[PDB]
């Protein structure tokens, strides 16, 4: 009965439900007076001024790693496994807290950050790039991660929009086997951005003569080692940004999503104990680069938060093999694993020949997040990696969530359904609404644009420097609620499904087709491994439907026709299908179909994606 | 007491034994009249106009799919494994139906083929081999298998012979990790082939430009598709041939053995029940092309004839690598493994370090065909594979027998002695005569030539167009019996033991010295793994004793002859020993001795071995 | 209670503890008439005229082969495992006995050895190696061992100061994978030796073309095969020298060790009962080549002597991978490993993953020789190898001692300390002495020079042609007792610690620094596998530290040196550490500090070493 009532006092009684939570899970400096703004017309936290616990005052790093030093100093908080095999350590949380503190003086000393500032941090999965968040925090500064593979094109732009009068980066980064100049991007990009006043280099590979010039460049190394190991915290308003985090999903400018401090906090924090039922001897695995809210809100924030270790991998999936992510996960007794479908996708690949020997009874909790999964990977990744008698939490969520949106509680839900992502967090009201006709709530089993009726405390605040563009995209498209972005529908006994951002959605002779249901229906063929259908400048019939299909010499394409008719209909069946080796992916992992869309098809996927259409 | 009373009823009272197991195992059309043609001088089924089942009506094919298909359609009839590891798949019975449907009709239609004409196959093992063979017995045809490695110049005459207006091949085969082409050999040999009307080709790899010319050449796949998938079955006679086979031993024109349909049908079927105790859900391996009547009755007609699972592998035992043939074993969970001694003879040697891992429990029986089987082999494959508790059928039979003729039964018999082939099967009726001194029946231990007095239904009826090489060559030799060609002896306990072809013994000073006890005792030894008795055109002396060995700087042959001596006697220890690196063998595996006499030493094998004797 | 009384049995009444094991253990020809010669001054066996079992008649050979061939003629002797793996073989007792009698006879007959002769031995780890030496013995001979790597120059040398008339060696040796001209490096060095009137080659590999010049080169293999199976033994006194064997250690012309018959053989007998705890069915595996005592005593003389299995393997710890060690424990059920550190070091470098399949449940005791055994080293091969439910024993003793000096009784002891050797083996009286004030026994717990008060049985009798240097060399330097070279110091508890010779000890501002201690606690630091501390010609501060350490770019040196002061102190802390790849080592596996002493640094490792100082 945990989840009817927890989740219907969030709703109807926030201040109750999430006030104690808040002093619960939370250290503060000075207790705070409201828990959240209402929306004055009778109602829950209001989506337009939306602000948790005011006048309180904590800190991000005190509650990451000082509560813990000061209780538990001997276990580990970060257990990090190189791009290499054997070339793992751990940093225990009194150490965490040694190597934050030199860190947060460097920042203040060396390169002369105050409470408030910009810090940019472009760095790949190591300690460092953690300790390097954690020290910005602590200092009241506010972090800009940017992908440590982006162009230094993204990466100027990124520093510009953000203020970022200092950055911070490694040298060089060993990925899957392949050395990757950052280093070298960094200065590029510095070309151009007129505020970068120092830069912090990490020396992770001892470069190869790798530029670094003036009172600019600082080592990491050689500043560390000035400033003692312990150094205060800046106490900061519950309402403060934490940080921002710049999406780079569909076109236009890179929006610099912001969020709070204490509300992002509390979410990653309640997310943790009810969604993976985490404790405090846990060993919590979350395969995704700081790069996205995956990794700050499960690689980093929720698990230090909490007090448990995290695990932080800087290598590929199927480096130096297949067999790679699980013979990390049986060393450490990972009990808890967290990956993207197209990871996933790409393991059950190779066979379950990788995964024999491996018995990884350390697990506990298994979990999906990015975007949908298929019924038949769902299955495998249930059979094969689960052993099939451990939960599978296919959490729904957005980098302006903050935290999990609907999703399966490892234990609270008992029931659970392969493609669903089962029922609406703690303080989520989820609706389905009419894409059409106004922003009506749709009751009975039907499809329709997903929202949520009122706000939580991990919702983004705003979009760096233009809240305008924030209301125009978040909460002007359907008055009163939050939109999504995605289309979804919940079935007979309330499961919610995700259809996959109805924005993609092809309409055909007015039918509006969810790209979810069709192409894991592809996929779910033993001919292909990998499906994405778009569209693209239609005037007649209005639009048709096309899947870029790739398989794993003549009438293939009509198999995968009649078998869409077979069990979804012939309305949805696609006019063509095009045969291409993959599909243009973001670092995240998320199929890029608006560039399927926008134009038939620069990294290389282009060309070849230029030509697989003319003919 | 089983084979004791079984076997005495199948002797002198055939009519109800085999006339019971025919109306118990097959389906007939229309019931047969009489059980068999007796010989009038008081006697069992007669040798000169052996026949069984008159008038009766039945369909091979309806026989090996149909039924089955109509009773259990969702079980596995065959189960492939490419050359190359995970390349398999199963066709269950209702798609070997379908597909054997629309190839008898490609056969009919696209071909014109008639019931009655010879359609010539030129395959390796893949399915389509199989329902090619099914698909020309559902249409009353009589098919002529060639083995897919014999040069262009066998294709030719083995066509020639058997009036094949017709053929089918492929384009090309990847065999062992070679591939090979068999379209260019089936080319090559039709510029002499003045009958040939059609040629289909199963285009398996895609080929590189190979021929293909005009309307004498058709598409399996571009055929196929035309026709529906159910084709009435074609009725014939229990008399009728069911196929040819072109054995390609001895030296002389390669005969066309001929074998009935009913008669032969019924032998695959009583030799599963009771040599190898096969069931239904059963997953029988016979490792043999079907190139020889190992692969037509034990690994086509026998399994699918019973209604269970046959295992299809187009590769070889070493490939690509020696746990190759285990890997494929335990995942198939195959209850049956039948292979020959050449084999077992390649895989003793890579060590039981590839056998280690494997447990390979799934086995319940193994068997041995082709040619003798030292004991320490026999023990070897009983230990290593049987894992010591799992019978161990050494079959002894020919492609003439149709079925097994001295065998020993996987439960009937319940002891068993490693070279010996137990007793013979029922309706066999073996006797050893005296080589010399006439027909004479020899009852006491001792060692003579093998024969059958009376004639069984599996017994080949003929040789294609010409009865008289037939006669000569099985009856004449020792009237009123059948002669197998080889030597025997039974033990004080009744088992039989096969010497290996008397053709092939050296007579010292008036001994006849058969090859199955000298060599078995010569590999018996650390130093070797295979060897090869012969002789050569001996004036006086008689015939000497020269042995050809191969190992796994002097006085190392002396050896190997002190050690004939001590086991064996010291007139059949070898007058001279030749070390070579391998045996010239035929695609079955036997060892081509008379290739060693005939001359002292065209393939490699050879030129090297004509050097190997001069020196 | 058993240590207690049998060790003080063993020292205030030698006659009865030794005269009673002497009659059990060993048969002889003619019974010994007194036990042992004492100090008449009122003591037990005399230092100067050490003598045991005197006008006692017996053969090694005989004692080692002939009683067990005629006892379990069947049960295996020697268990070969050549440097490829699957090359082995065993030989019976029975057999070992028919091989050494041809070899005696080969040098009675064939090369003209006599009793009292010196052979030279010049082999690899092969069986032929072990049955030359006891063929030497059998006919009364004295075998001298020199290590089938050492240069020509060292084996003529080793020849001329040994009277050497004849040799024995192979035509090549494949070590770890590398084949080495051992006949070549015969024929360098005889170009110098004037007496040597024969060669014995055993063709191991079939040379490439290796010389082989006239009567005075003599084959293996062509000379055996003329013998008869089975030679008489000859009888010789108990105080006839068995052996000799060069040790390379220190500088000054190597010294020929001179070992007793009877004395040592019953040293090597007692030690294997006790220390090993030995039975007849065991398979002892002693890593360590015949080219020194542990050889000697370990892989021949104590396992054949007991009559148990010794295995023989003439490869590296490496070869073909880290795993090979540990793959032949397994199938040769080996329950007995012995092996030196520097191998145990450069194993749990490779890591635990070679260790890991491997259930190794066959052994029973593990034991330690060579040199100190750090603690972190000790517990590693406690838990790893010995799956921690297995006694080790760190074996002290020297080339002189002929056997185990100083050891814990891998029963006879319950407890036992990391570093420590625990107590003095049966017949040893240690004490720790005074360097400097005299040869005062020290008492309470203390650290001094090592020395033994009275002579045992297996104590070298003397050096080569000189038995003066064997005087001012082993009883001079401190009257009265036994100078081992070492320093030591006992525990509270009584245990025994070597300091690791106090030759090499660094005396800074009089505190004379053992190397074993402040070596131990380097290496066993994560940033090290390897540590070498000496000194050098230094005028003021009497002598400083330093310490050439070697890595599995700043302040890393400074690091390993306030660890030392840590737990060991800043008096010991050395003034200069220097970063080399490895240490200069003896085939043995000591590492040679007196080189980096004499100068700071000719194979490879001098250059590098010459280098790696000046700057
Ligand atoms: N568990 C999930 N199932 C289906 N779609 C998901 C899931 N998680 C995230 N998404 C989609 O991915 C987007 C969030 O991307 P991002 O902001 O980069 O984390 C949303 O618009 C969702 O539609
Ligand atoms: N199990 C067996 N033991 C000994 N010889 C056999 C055995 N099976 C078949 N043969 C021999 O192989 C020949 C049959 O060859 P084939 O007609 O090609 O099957 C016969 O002449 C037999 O002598
Ligand atoms: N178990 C041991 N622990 C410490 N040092 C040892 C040990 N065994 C032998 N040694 C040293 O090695 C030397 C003997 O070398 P060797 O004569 O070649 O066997 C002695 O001087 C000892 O100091």
């Amino acid at each position: 009965q945990d989840y009817q009532r927890l989740h219907k006092e969030s709703i109807e009684d926030p201040a109750k439900f999430f006030g104690s939570k808040a002093t619960q899970f939370l250290n503060w400096s000075k207790p705070f007076d409201k828990v959240f703004i209402p929306d004055p017309k009778t109602g829950r936290p209001s989506f337009q001024n939306n602000a948790w616990f005011l006048n309180g005052q904590l800190n991000a790093c005190y509650n990451c790693v000082d509560r813990h030093a000061l209780k538990t100093p001997n276990k580990k908080a970060i257990i990090f496994e190189g791009d290499e095999p054997g070339q793992g350590y751990s940093i225990t949380y009194k150490e965490l807290l040694e190597e934050v503190c030199q860190v947060a003086q460097v920042l203040t000393y060396s390169m002369g950050v105050r409470k408030g500032d910009t810090v940019a941090v472009y760095m790949p999965m190591v300690p460092e790039a953690i300790i390097t968040l954690l020290a910005i925090s602590r200092i009241g500064a506010i972090h800009s991660v940017v992908f440590a593979g982006f162009s230094s094109n993204s990466l100027r732009d990124r520093i510009n929009d953000g203020d970022s009068k200092v950055v911070i980066t490694t040298d060089e980064s060993n990925r899957g086997g392949k050395v990757i100049e950052t280093k070298r991007i960094v200065d590029d990009a510095l070309r151009e951005t007129p505020g970068v006043r120092h830069v912090l280099v990490y020396r992770k590979t001892n470069n190869p003569s790798v530029a670094f010039h003036a009172p600019r460049d600082l080592d990491w190394a050689t500043e560390k080692k000035k400033y003692k190991t312990y150094y205060p915290c800046t106490p900061v308003d519950s309402e403060d940004p934490l940080f921002l985090l710049y999406t780079s999903g569909s076109t236009g400018a890179p929006k610099g999503v912001q969020h709070s401090t204490a509300g992002y906090l509390l979410g990653a924090l309640l997310t943790m104990r009810y969604t993976f039922d985490t404790h405090q001897e846990d060993v919590f695995f979350t395969a995704g680069d700081i790069g996205w809210i995956t990794g700050h809100t499960y690689v980093v924030y929720g698990p230090l938060l909490y007090g448990c270790a995290t695990l932080v991998f800087e290598g590929t999936p199927a480096y130096p093999n297949y067999s790679r992510y699980w013979d990390i996960i049986d060393e450490h007794k990972v009990t808890q694993f967290y990956v993207a479908p197209t990871a996933l996708r790409l393991l059950k690949r190779a066979g379950d020949s990788y995964i024999e020997n491996h018995s990884l009874k350390s697990l506990r909790c298994l979990g999906s997040v990015g975007e949908p999964i298929a019924a038949e990977v769902w299955e495998w990744y249930s059979e094969k990696i689960g052993k099939n008698e451990i939960p599978i939490v296919d959490t729904y969520w957005q980098t302006e969530s903050g935290s999990h949106l609907v999703t399966p509680l490892a234990g609270g839900v008992t029931p659970m359904k392969p493609g669903s992502a089962s029922f609406p967090f703690f303080g989520i009201d989820a609706v389905v609404l009419d894409p059409n006709t106004g922003e009506e709530l749709n009751t009975s089993h039907a499809e329709g644009v997903l929202a949520v009726k009122a706000a939580w405390p991990s919702f983004a605040r705003t979009i760096w420097k233009n809240h305008d563009r924030y209301l125009d995209t978040y909460l002007n498209p359907y008055p009163g609620y939050y939109f999504t972005g995605d289309g979804a529908a919940k079935d007979k006994d309330g499961y919610i499904w995700i259809l996959g951002r109805v924005d993609d959605v092809v309409n055909v002779s007015g039918h509006r087709l969810s790209t979810a249901e069709i192409e894991a229906a592809i996929i779910e063929d033993p001919i292909v491994a990998e499906c994405a259908v778009v569209g693209f400048n239609d005037d007649l019939t209005g639009q048709a439907v096309a899947a870029f299909v790739v398989l794993k010499l003549q009438d293939i394409k009509k198999h995968l026709v009649f078998t869409v008719r077979k069990d979804i209909g012939p309305f949805a069946a696609p006019k063509l299908i095009i045969l291409v080796d993959d599909l243009p992916k973001t670092r995240s992992g998320k199929i890029m179909r608006r560039i399927l869309r926008k134009i038939l098809a620069n990294p290389g996927i282009v060309r070849h994606l230029i030509d697989s259409v003319k003919l």
